[PDB]
């Protein structure tokens, strides 16, 4: 009967015998337990050890498995994904469906998981009432049996499925049997860019309710004009036999104090000609001066709903957290509690590197603390409803949430093939309506979303209007079909740029400033995805934040995205390593496109996370002479846990400091006058640095947490002191092969055939392993490669343009190499041309001047052909013979920083161990650059100038040829790259060129100088 | 397996293996036959004598009946209602459901009609192409077998159900077996005030199509400011294997003259990031000084759609009547061809006193001539989609039509119990979307209606917005929940009075002159039912017509209603007499409330 019907290949059947969707219930039988949120004896977990067998298709499952356990079954932990236990491979795919596209059919080879559990039910649970089973999430579709009898069928992996078990249980030993299919017609609506995994991946529960029960309830809040009076309105429905003595009480608690209360019998007001709902009631509660909920101050009340008899006896109690807040769109702005929001948002997938797609409280709490510590106020559930505990945590800690229906059909052609077909409207409506029914009481949810990347279809308009009519208290957004269709309240583009238009046919991406002002347009704009954080990325982030703050209707956006989706694998020795698409034998796949996070999969930060923290700060600073002006970007709280540390330093050495307590109203300003600063004698730039520090611990931060900072140049004194004249003259020797310069124990040797510095000696100790040579290339970043689908190659990508032009293959030809003795120095002069197939790409002219103090001054002048693609860098590299423990520099740090991602770094004196100067991106690339550097010390060497550098044990060549970090091996000595100039890293997206023109090396002529000496 | 699943008690299953809804097709293999509307050899009727057996419930049907004919079966004419042959009683009820209200369950005593037919299929029909069966209407739900194998399942009594028969037929003698149930979960959405009858009550057909075929097409018209230039826009979709040599031609004829023509290959313009529809094409045809369609002058053109190869060979042809007219609401008035309508309308049920709910051409034509002879210009399909021939006649003679989805839940408490529940949204959406897909090419249809007397629910808002977005060329109306909700373009009250207010709680009936001027109100008002014509009635009719003519935004209404729903019975001598509720032993019933006609 079951394999005869094939319900998993029919988009018209999405469930059989499944109960109605509702808010989370615990069915307390005591009002005190309900109020204080203690565990309920009526809600039992079945998480733990189940029996499991894997089969290649549903026609291979033996009939006996409904009766009794198979011999060849294993014991597994539930919840779990079965691919994390090695039963088949997980599949990483972006756009292309992991099955043949033939809707609504799936392959006959449909891997099947058979789970089973033997459990005991108490006698009291069967005598009266109703027992249900709840699956919080099963991927993708499943049939359920109990004691050998068929119960029901479910689809949609991301929302709970409940079945009545009352007529199937018996006292003593019971057995459940769940058959789960990897593919179903539901799979066509779940083409999110993520690992495709399967199983019972969220909790399983039994709930016991009385026969007369609360069957649903919703909470709404309404305010007066200045939010000083509120009405809470509660609607309760009951199921079961209606009686005159039944009553409902709603009470509202703040901590231990009761604040409001209401009682009534059943029977609503007249709705229409036929009457009212006899099984429903509505309570209105007044609250004077309610404390309002926001992400800055998450004030919560507790609401208890009691179903009792007129003589006091309690039948059943339910409860929820209530936050009082009003969200609306008024005159083109999104307002919370009457004030315009600025969204500091991120997209977040449910991902764990060991457990796959199974979440736990500990990982959820860790993510929320890191988000808040980095100045995020908002999170988007990309792209499906989350675990139900997630919303409770966001209510309590304070994050705004965008809740998203589980619909994505990215791989259809065209994208709206299913969302414009009326036969799919039944399947899409279940995904949207069940989400609204489960989550509408959470105060943190502030926006509903209709899903992601599904084109624009008539089904989207229908469902947009369904939500506006059942839940008018929250805006609806949807990005598909050009981000501004009739199915969205907010214009919500993905990866639109600040200044530049991208004029694609049908679905153009205007620049965000131009979009606001198109004829007719009146909505607010919030980017649902921007600044794609794949590998070494977030260049140009400051440019978005400048525009968000300048334009009132640009109200922010959500970064893509929070956490890298890598998995763990083991080698022969049992050492763990991070794995991406293709690493499991999965084919076809999309390679490293699954790693786009601000943090590594184990929740360690990438260097881009600090750039996001600075750009999203809640204090803004201006300096005018001796006065700092501090502006607050908080809407609701006074600055009551903040003090301002200031410091003035001269080229790294501290001169003055101080702390001033901050007292600034929401949106207000405070002037801070600095004491008369010291006038120093010596030459150098003075720098002022301010930091805002939180002196007391919060729910989400330790004591001393730094939340905001800013730096400025003050006075500079230029050095007019001519260097001390030394008695010693360096000695030049000239053979056929070499120029040699001796001075003391020091020696320099220039090879006359190559025209490069080939060796230095201190004593008899050689210092170089490779000669000092020009470099014009970098190991390409993910933004340089510019691929989102591994089958499709862009010829506009930076890496393809550099390869075609011959930058990675260009051979240096020597033009000139001469030596001169001056009065007190030796001068070496070189010229080189870099060629590829006749065409000269670059010319380099250098002078080396070795004086009596032992300092070598290097001067470099470069010409770049105007018609070759702009080079990635202009600098030098060599491999030093020694390996030192520390690196000491004066310049921007301490984290990695690039010309278009350096706003968060501060100028100072930094000291780190060598291994901190390398960023271990899972896919190896150029990494570790420090900009704006004046001085670099490494072992006995010192370099001075105005340059950028990176220092490491891996050549640019090794980083280019190796695909995984765990396969990199340290080379002899240390590789030093010193650059006069370096291209930006991009990151408006990762699948088209995205480096802005002010960060390209397009000037045609370049000049820089260094001094190399021994300290 | 069939009596195990009980698909008729599950509002989530409304069909199994049923084909997509589309405009009427004949599949001509010759452009001249298509143009002149001659009968198609590829469209075969199965109307005539079938075998029939009645059973008290679906568990009483013997297993053998799928294999071979029962001895104790009779010969009956199809289409028919089985209550008009004395197998059980017809039931007249107004508001109260004729079954216990316990949705979605129906009684275990569910009378069942078993129909069967033995027919011959030609050899050429099996060699290539696709053979489908089409049930134009079956009340209320049915399972279908062919040659002993199960084919499919359908619900909604008032729209066609099509099944692919290609893999089930054989050369020579074939047998169909249809099991029809009186009650199903669909019955909860069909509580119209009328006789409750059952059976295969509209035509049955076989259609043969090629494997590469036209699968859908729609026609839209667009005008300049003074209706002197028009663009006709045709969208055609194909099914089957796509090839580079396939072409589509659309030509437009007025009598024997060709007026416009366009040819193109498949492949639309880019829709989004993933591309366009490779299986679709859009032709734009220009027409200078087109003759406009109205109820006063029903000028029609003929549109022929040909699927052919690049070297001229014709695969398949389809056709429809096209009338050029623009309907819109502008500044609070309903305009046709730029002029404000005044609706002289009537509500009309499909009723015959001998045949029950089975219509024929002759009765349809008689009704249209009497309507026009009495100065009616408009008809409302109360309260379900009509027979497909009805629209063709209204196109040709000139009546405006309001087409209505088959949804009415009058006997629920409160009235919106199902229309506000998301679990019923799947069942309601099938009733509305399949109606728009079948009827959107008829020029006489000028307004869509979301059904009747079902309160106001979130499901109505959703479906209102679905229609505005797939078909913006016609207004949507809906009376439930007080006649002026967000799910209506026209304020459309039922039985509001000219001068006197009726101030009911929640759903007041203002006087029609007061309603127009309520703070905020800007829509036109057209009464969807007024002047109830029960017995000796229509007093005060002049008072409505005085107000329609005086106030610009009062644009008329539909009288309730056209024809008395009486049935014929016989006495001892064999003399016929007119019978109403209760006269068949049906109980409870609503007596003479079923006779409200002008005729
Ligand atoms: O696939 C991810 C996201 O779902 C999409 O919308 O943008 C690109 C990103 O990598
Ligand atoms: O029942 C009939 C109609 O369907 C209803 O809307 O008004 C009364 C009339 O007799
Ligand atoms: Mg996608
Ligand atoms: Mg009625």
């Amino acid at each position: 009967v079951v394999l005869q019907r094939r319900d998993w290949e029919n988009p018209g059947v999405t469930q059989l015998n499944r109960l109605a969707a509702h808010p989370p219930f615990a069915s307390w039988r005591n009002s005190e337990e309900a109020r204080t949120d203690r565990p309920s004896q009526q809600l039992r977990s079945l998480n733990g050890e189940w029996r499991f067998a894997w089969f290649p298709a549903p026609e291979a499952v033996p009939e006996s498995w409904l009766e009794c356990d198979l011999p060849e079954a294993d014991t597994v932990v539930v919840p779990s994904n079965w691919q994390m236990h090695g039963y088949d491979a997980p599949i990483y795919t972006n756009v292309t469906y992991p099955i043949t596209v033939n809707p609504p059919f799936v392959p006959t080879e449909n891997p099947t998981g058979c789970y089973s559990l033997t459990f005991n039910v108490d006698e009291s649970w069967l005598q009266e009432g109703q027992t249900r089973i709840i699956f919080d999430g099963v991927n993708s579709a499943f049939h359920l049996w109990c004691n050998g009898r068929w119960v029901g069928y479910g689809q949609d992996s991301r929302l709970p499925s409940e079945f009545d078990l009352s007529a199937f249980l018996r006292a003593g030993e019971n057995r459940l049997a769940v058959m789960v299919l990897r593919w179903s017609d539901g799979s066509y609506l779940e083409d999110q860019d993520m690992w495709r995994m399967s199983g019972i991946f969220r909790d399983v529960s039994l709930l016991h309710k009385p026969t007369t029960q609360i069957s649903d309830f919703h909470v709404a809040t309404r305010f007066n004009d200045d939010f000083s009076r509120a009405v809470l309105e509660a609607e309760v429905q009951m199921c079961g036999e209606l009686r005159d003595y039944l009553r409902v009480t709603v009470s509202l608690w703040q901590g231990e104090t009761q604040v409001a209360s209401g009682t009534a019998p059943f029977g609503g007001e007249i709705i229409d000609e036929r009457g009212g709902y006899a099984d429903r009631v509505t309570l209105r509660l007044n609250v004077e001066n309610p404390k309002l909920w926001s992400a800055e101050i998450p004030n919560l009340y507790r609401a208890v709903v009691e179903l009792h008899t007129a003589d006091g006896t309690l039948i059943e109690a339910e409860a929820c957290d209530v936050g009082f807040r009003e969200v609306r769109i008024e005159n083109g702005l999104l307002l919370l509690n009457g004030k315009p929001l600025l969204i500091r948002g991120v997209n977040r997938h449910e991902h764990h590197p060991l457990h796959g797609q199974v979440m736990d409280e500990q990982t959820m709490v860790q993510d929320i603390l890191l988000m808040k510590q980095n100045n995020f106020n908002a999170v988007r559930c990309s792209h499906y409803p989350n675990h139900p505990l997630w919303y409770t945590l966001c209510d309590r800690y304070g994050l705004y949430v965008v809740d998203e229906a589980n619909i994505e059909t990215h791989g259809m052609v065209p994208m709206n093939r299913l969302t414009d077909d009326p036969r799919w409207l039944p399947a899409m409506s279940e995904r949207v309506t069940r989400m609204v029914q489960r989550d509408r009481n959470h105060p943190s949810v502030i926006i509903w979303s209709l899903g992601n990347e599904s084109g624009h279809g008539a089904n989207h308009d229908a469902l947009y209007r369904w939500i506006k009519s059942v839940d008018p208290s929250r805006p609806v957004q949807y990005e598909g079909g050009g981000a501004d269709t009739t199915a969205t309240d907010i214009i919500c583009p993905m990866y639109a740029r600040v200044d530049e238009d991208q004029p694609f046919p049908a679905v153009p991406k205007w620049s965000i400033k131009k979009w606001l002002s198109l004829p007719g347009e009146t909505r607010p704009l919030i980017l649902c995805e921007y600044a794609h954080a794949m590998g070494n990325s977030l260049g140009g982030f400051a440019k978005y934040w400048q525009a968000f703050r300048q334009y009132p209707r640009l109200q922010g956006g959500f970064v893509w995205d929070w956490v890298d989706q890598s998995l763990i694998k083991y080698d022969e020795n049992g050492n763990p390593w991070s794995a991406y698409g293709g690493d499991f034998g999965d084919t076809p796949n999309d390679r490293q496109f699954c790693m786009n996070g601000l943090v590594f999969a184990d929740r360690t930060p990438h260097p881009a996370l600090t750039e996001a923290k600075h750009q999203q700060q809640f204090f803004q600073f201006r300096l005018s002479g001796q006065t700092i002006e501090v502006t607050s970007e908080y809407l609701f709280r006074h600055s009551d846990n903040e003090l301002l540390h200031w410091m003035v330093a001269l080229d790294g050495k501290p001169l003055a400091s101080g702390e001033v307590p901050l007292d600034v109203a929401p949106q207000g300003k405070q002037l801070i006058e600095l004491p008369e600063l010291p006038q120093p004698e010596s030459a150098g730039q003075l720098w002022l640095t301010v930091r805002v520090v939180q002196p007391n611990a919060t729910a989400w931060s330790e004591a001393g947490h730094i939340s905001a900072w800013q730096q400025w140049r003050l006075a500079e004194n230029l050095s007019v002191t001519l260097p001390a004249a030394s008695h010693a003259i360096p000695h030049l020797t000239t053979s056929e092969m070499d120029f040699c310069i001796e001075l003391g124990n020091k020696r320099w040797q220039f090879n006359r055939q190559s025209g490069f510095l080939s060796q230095m000696w201190i004593g008899d100790k050689k210092q170089l392993l490779t000669p000092l040579r020009d470099q014009f290339t970098r190991a390409p970043l993910d933004n340089d490669i510019g691929v989102s689908e591994a089958t499709r190659i862009d010829p506009n990508a930076w890496v393809e343009r550099w390869k075609a032009a011959g930058h990675y293959q260009a051979e240096a030809a020597l033009l000139q190499c001469t030596a001169d003795t001056l009065a007190d120095a030796v001068l070496i002069t070189t010229a080189h041309a870099w060629q590829h197939q006749g065409k000269t790409l670059f010319i380099s002219r250098k002078t080396y001047r070795i004086d009596g103090s032992g300092q070598m001054a290097i001067t470099v002048d470069v010409e770049v052909a105007s018609d070759t693609p702009h080079p990635a860098r202009i600098g030098l590299n060599c491999q030093l013979a020694q390996v030192a423990e520390r690196v000491n520099w004066l310049g921007l740090g301490p984290q990695e920083n690039y010309p278009d991602r350096l706003t968060a770094a501060c100028f100072d004196r930094w000291d780190l161990p060598l291994s901190d100067m390398y960023t271990p991106y899972v896919f190896p690339s150029e990494n570790g650059l420090r900009c704006g550097t004046r001085e670099l010390n490494y072992g006995p060497h010192q370099w001075r100038g105005d340059f950028q550098f990176n220092i490491s044990r891996y050549s640019q060549q090794q980083l280019m040829e190796t695909s995984h970090r765990h396969l990199l091996h340290a080379e002899e000595g240390t590789w030093l790259n010193i650059d006069g100039f370096h291209m930006g890293i991009g990151g408006d997206d990762s699948w088209s060129p995205s480096v802005s023109a002010e960060f390209q090396l397009s000037a045609g002529r370049y000049h820089y100088q260094l001094v190399w000496c021994q300290k």
